């Protein structure tokens, strides 16, 4: 909410750190993102502290060995409900020290040991008290240890703040896992949403589910996991999640030989590897976004009514450089900050690695190690200004500056797909402050996002996926499609057939549908799950 | 610490907050406040919000009913780990709407209806596996069940931050349970307490345990509860805490039926009654806390070098006038402010009530429901200015000042010790700004807490216990008595004799001992636990 404590003390500190980013930024920066020619996201963050954005927790370094948290040396868990208990607080901790979402990555892999552990135990006391039916206690105690652990890491997710008074955006992926603990984990998640939070079961916005499907694992009818892959579906008719990442597109993308879960909403890394050739994911994260705003470069290349190549041409050269100067100006501030400042990312693990409290905490950072977000968003109403489609080609150029940025910084910047559940009617306002309502572009009050077809457009699902396939593969920092349909509770073939196009043709998908119960009504009209009642 | 995110997010909204207060509170406030006349706590929080003080939790009528907490509507707990889980969950909310301590009063009453569950649980699965040893599995069950459940809820309360990347001011209070539940959960924290903090086994700062102690129950060696109370003394040996109270002088000075904990450090409530006639504790709060600086009213009221006693009756009754007009003026700012402010307070049952989204907090302080704080500070160093000890009586009309504020405007005023941790320097400082160097008042740098006697005294144990025990009575609002001891931890006997010592002549009661492990090192020179190593 807004009237509430916690949201209020950080609207003040959101106040002074825009205030403090007045003085650090260079104005002409400032300038362009006020008018809305870019859009330096959580301003009110950074640069007045050097936050970094969001990450992939290497909760499993951390279950391992052990790790300092607060006062407490906590040692590794020997049950799973401990160590889901400890997830719990490691999102709350890793929440608090960068203003994006977090992400557990494989968490059926990750947990597994200790689901192993549960039942060691349940089995020395199917002996320890003669238990008739010994493997079938322990079967028994273990798949009961394990829902509720799960349930109660959902429900600590839900009730659970940060420092800033609101709940984490956390995301969970499973789905490549086949051992029979693995599988546990999974089903668990999946049974456990499907239940649904509290005494009215509702549904709940986070943690964001993703699941993987493989070929040989989910997707055909005959593959070890497919049995999840139905309740992975039912699922997804019930709650909105799980959306599905193809393994197969998703590993060629990212150029990672193991399946890349996306940190936060979908930002994704490119691979990358340590220095004796290690291919690391888990730790890893990104140091913040600036959104370019594309119809306006289009509108500000109007002359009269007109559209204006060559002014096109050039406000895009000068707008891509800008950008560029936006992302380094933060990027800078980082330089000198010591790992005092967040121990459990810097010290404690959740980054991977150890550093000192006097390491700077930059070092880890370079070389391509962390990824920097270049957003973009609305190609639909770009295209309209500009005449005809162009989409593929913006993007593709915006990828040979970024190429270019990476050789010269040595930071890997990507090409970003911004979520934009609120920068979509920014963009749009400002844009209008100038232009006034033109037709197809600021009419309707919002751009669209990234590169997904307009929502006025009447695709079929299968038209929509192949439309949208192939910027999967051109904003490799980030990306996703959606696809509307209707209830489908009782039509879990007709989900399937989507599932499987999807997974197919292009990276990461979801799908949205219909999800209310006698007052419970909850849609994704742009990248979040809400009430669009309020 | 400092360097850390949350804690500078924090600092950020703590400026905003003085500089607002700075228009919210008349300049002759301000003024004192700033020269060390008074203290006004908590100004970084308070009136910029409209925040209050600490609190006992109605953890009983919120696990009983149900509640919302955040998104989801709980209910009540089925198991003891649940229960407690939960617990944490409402400490850690509970910590981000107040800016003082939280307190759960009698856990081991409270929460023993869900040990019962668990074991009900344990026994319905000793006869669905057909166990051997039927009522001897329960019993071994419900016993982990109960350890680990207290374990979990100490790591929780060290790890969770509050929306002030703080760990939580929380008080845990127990003693006076009698039943078999009601033992376990006693034992079970006890045990937990000496088990120490992860894997160095360290001595946590929070929760603090305060345990009843009560003829008939706990202090002779024919009562219940005789052996918890042989544990209870080995923990205090070990870790400090816990403080005991005694129930026979805190019903007596409370005016309770029942043995009243301290919200937060040692604030206590008098008692009250609802309109039908029933005495509530639990949901009560206190509004706030302005401490008078004693030393410098005698300071002030200095002619040359001779104390002026005409002067200081004057500046005395100048100045409670001022304590007063301090105190209305924030409880005034809470006036229009509504229940939307803080759900989990208001709405939810942390306060034992239910107002609705758009009722006034204002009206539910109101009559004696909630306590306000008149603190003071010094008195050792105060009768050394004024040649003799006038302690007792300084007191006595601070009292009699606070009735008439009492019935004047309905609010209960009571005398608070205030624990001044850092309180105790800033007054000195400020002073010596003005007076320089006074030999046995402002020289050794502090002023000594409320009415103890100065640690540069040698007095007995008995002496000291002794010396302070009326102060207990006329200081209703907030008090502690401390004794200092080598290593006890092979002389229980001796601090049990300390322990029956205080339990007959005065209320609330610690003991300072030295807490080491190879270099964990703990020692409580004011009024928390902390490493005198930094």
């Amino acid at each position: 909410d807004s009237r509430v404590f916690p949201t209020q003390r950080d609207l003040m500190a959101g106040i002074v750190s825009k205030h403090i980013a007045k003085n650090m930024v260079p104005s002409f920066i400032m300038k362009a993102h006020e008018s809305g020619i870019i859009h330096v996201h959580d301003i009110d963050y950074s640069p007045a502290l050097p936050f970094t954005n969001c990450c992939l927790v290497d909760l499993k370094g951390m279950l391992e060995n052990g790790f300092k948290l607060g006062n407490a040396q906590i040692e590794t868990p020997k049950s799973i409900g401990v160590a889901t208990a400890i997830m719990a607080q490691i999102t709350a901790q890793v929440a608090s020290h960068q203003y994006g979402g977090t992400t557990f990555a494989n968490v059926d892999k990750v947990l597994s040991p200790y689901v192993k552990r549960t039942y060691a135990k349940h089995i020395e006391d199917a002996e320890k008290w003669q238990i008739a039916d010994a493997l079938n206690y322990a079967q028994s105690k273990t798949e009961k240890d394990v829902y509720d652990a799960f349930q109660a890491y959902e429900y600590e997710v839900n009730t659970l703040f940060s420092s800033n008074g609101q709940t984490p955006f956390v995301t969970i992926t499973f789905g490549t896992g086949t051992d029979w603990t693995e599988r546990m984990i999974q089903k668990a998640i999946l049974k456990n949403r499907i239940k649904g939070l509290g005494r009215d079961g509702i549904t709940p916005i986070f943690p964001k589910l993703v699941m993987f499907v493989e070929e040989g694992v989910n997707l055909y009818k005959d593959d070890p996991n497919y049995d999840i892959k139905q309740l992975a579906l039912e699922c997804a008719s019930k709650r909105m999640y799980p959306d599905i990442i193809s393994a197969k597109n998703n590993k060629a993308i990212t150029g990672s030989s193991v399946p890349v879960s996306p940190m936060g909403c979908r930002s994704f890394l490119s691979v990358w590897k340590d220095s004796t050739g290690n291919e690391i994911l888990d730790g890893r994260n990104n140091l913040g976004v600036v959104t370019l705003n594309l119809p306006r470069i289009a509108l500000d290349s109007y002359i009269g009514t007109q559209f204006n190549e060559q002014k096109f041409v050039e406000l895009f050269n000068e707008r891509m450089d800008l950008c560029f100067e936006a992302l380094m100006c933060r990027i800078s501030s980082l330089k000198g900050v010591k790992a005092t400042v967040a121990p459990i990312l810097y010290q404690e693990g959740a980054f991977g690695v150890r550093l000192k409290p006097d390491d700077d905490i930059i070092e880890l950072f370079k070389n391509g190690r962390s990824s920097v977000s270049l957003g973009y968003i609305g190609i639909h109403e770009l295209n309209i200004l500009v005449g005809r489609d162009i989409g593929r080609e913006i993007l593709t150029k915006m990828n040979a500056h970024l190429k270019q940025w990476t050789e010269r910084t040595g930071f890997a910047f990507s090409l970003y797909s911004t979520p934009a559940e609120n920068l979509c009617y920014r963009f749009c306002k400002l844009d209008t402050e100038k232009y006034g309502s033109v037709k197809d572009v600021t009419d309707k009050g919002w751009y669209t996002n990234s590169f997904h077809v307009s929502v006025e457009e009447n695709i079929t699902p299968f038209e929509k996926i192949s439309r949208e396939a192939p910027y999967h593969f051109i904003a490799t920092g980030g990306h996703i499609s959606y696809v509307e349909l209707p209830d489908m509770k009782n039509n879990l073939k007709g989900l399937e057939a989507v599932w499987d196009y999807a997974a197919q043709h292009l990276d990461y998908f979801g799908v949205n549908m219909p999800v209310d119960k006698c007052m419970n009504t909850i849609r994704r009209t742009c990248a979040y799950l809400g009430n669009p009642n309020e």
